[PDB]
């Protein structure tokens, strides 16, 4: 559900998930069009993706467990639906943590206008 995957992105990034990943470029949040604008974008995209190959699971609302073993995020066995869905989560908290130095301001609130292109997962 949304409450793992914002405490894995505070524990990845020490950035809260609202409001630096839910409004930021094209992908994080709402959006669901045009091209990544960059890297962290680049990862929310792939998120998106990750959630689309699962149409019969409820990855906002599902709560899964995981735990952290010196660091490393290992998901913890549940139905399967929750399995898969902290696979896609903790592969975006990742992506942000290895993104952070291009992490850039310039990308939060950005309008949707400017979201423009195609691009297939
Ligand atoms: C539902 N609402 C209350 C908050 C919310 C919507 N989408 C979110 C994403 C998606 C970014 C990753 O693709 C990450 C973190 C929080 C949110």
């Amino acid at each position: 559900s949304l409450l793992e995957f914002g405490k894995m992105i505070l524990e990845e990034t020490g950035k809260l998930a609202i409001p630096s990943y839910s409004s930021y470029g094209c992908y994080c949040g709402w959006g669901g069009k045009g091209t990544p604008k960059d890297a962290t974008d680049r990862c929310c995209f792939v998120h998106d993706c990750c959630y689309g190959n699962l149409p019969d699971c409820n990855p906002k609302s599902d709560r899964y467990k995981y735990k952290r073993v010196n660091g490393a995020i290992v998901c913890e066995k549940g139905t399967s639906c929750e399995n898969r869905i902290c696979e896609c989560d903790k592969a975006a908290a990742i992506c942000f943590r290895q993104n952070l130095n291009t992490y850039s301001k310039k990308y939060m609130l950005y309008p949707d206008f400017l979201c423009k292109g195609e691009l297939k997962c």
